[PDB]
């Protein structure tokens, strides 16, 4: 089996990209957001708090014949930008794009943090990362893919987010058009549950690639690049007048500038990520200060191949025995 998905993104600076989701029995469609940093697929609900419900579409499990509360399982997680969820879980059918998995738990909020609520596009997230980092107890639960792949005709994923456009997530196949030139194939580590992997250096704009290993995570459910303030200090001093603001959160630029482009290795090839990808506009309406698109990993702990970075790429994950990550220009 395959299945093929249009993803597209939520605003105008591209914040994240939603996918929509079928749940249930007759289907109920959800937009959700697919995120190979996590391993939860989790909802909004009939369940959740009202209060904390803000024009989201919800998962309504009792108009759905298919679902089975899963007695006694809850969750809870926390996202690296601070947000958070929990509630309890049902398995029900989910469907990606034609491809349909039966059993899939389905973890319904009963609580959300504020950024979920004030976000009305996003109905909850489809994790894409190892299913060892899902946070159902007493029994943890497989990931979407985890259940889909060995019915997948190869077990694979692939994630082609658009620049200000939509793209699209394709499970089971790779689609050769997609991409120019070759996918250069890299290893993954598995040990902290992430798609994590080594970069082999970087270039900003038409300077010197410089050759050094970067440890970090290809992470659809991030926005933006963040790399060691090194990398970070070296591209923002090619931008006359940009600074890092601690009260604003991180670097910022005149508005007026036009933004070098930034290389990164896979192995002995390059991934190009566009000036114009590193620009998230304003920092508030109206203001002629905008904020990078690349910004340090310093307190992280880890950094983070987010969307700024996989949009430049077509990229697959390949969930072979031994696991490895595929970049292809396009």
């Amino acid at each position: 089996s395959t299945g093929s998905a249009t993803t597209t993104p939520i605003d105008s600076l591209d914040d994240a990209y939603i996918t929509p989701v079928q749940i249930g029995t007759p289907a109920q469609t959800l937009n959700l957001d697919f995120d190979t940093g996590s391993s939860d697929l989790w909802v909004f609900s009939s369940e959740t708090t009202a209060s904390e419900v803000d024009g989201q579409t919800i998962y309504t499990p009792s108009k759905s014949t298919t679902a089975k509360l899963l007695s006694g399982a809850t969750w809870s997680i926390s996202y690296g930008d601070g947000s958070s969820s929990s509630g309890d879980v049902y398995t029900d059918t989910v469907s990606v794009g034609g491809l349909t998995v039966t059993g899939q738990a389905v973890e319904s909020a009963k609580k959300v943090s504020s950024s979920f609520t004030e976000d009305s596009t996003i109905d909850g997230l489809l994790g894409l990362a190892f299913s060892t980092l899902n946070t159902v107890s007493p029994t943890q639960q497989k990931t979407f893919f985890d259940n889909a792949k060995a019915s997948l005709d190869s077990p694979v994923f692939t994630a082609d987010l658009g620049y200000h456009a939509p793209g699209t997530y394709n499970f089971g196949f790779i689609d050769t058009t997609a991409y120019t030139g070759s996918i250069t194939y890299t290893a993954v580590s598995t040990k902290q549950g992430f798609w994590e992997w080594t970069s082999t250096g970087y270039a900003v704009g038409s300077g010197t690639f410089k050759s050094t290993s970067i440890d970090g995570i290809a992470d659809t459910g991030t926005t933006l690049l963040y790399l060691p303030a090194t990398v970070v200090s070296a591209y923002w001093a090619q931008v006359s007048g940009a600074k890092s603001s601690s009260s604003v959160g991180g670097y910022v630029f005149p508005c007026s500038a036009t933004l070098p482009s930034f290389t990164f290795g896979v192995g002995s090839a390059r991934i190009v990520i566009p000036g114009d990808y590193i620009d998230f506009g304003p920092i508030s309406t109206g203001s002629s200060s905008c904020f990078g698109g690349i910004q340090s990993s310093a307190g992280i702990g880890i950094n983070i191949f987010g969307d700024v970075a996989l949009k430049a790429a077509f990229v697959v994950f390949n969930g072979a025995t031994t696991p490895t990550l595929g970049f292809a220009s396009k």
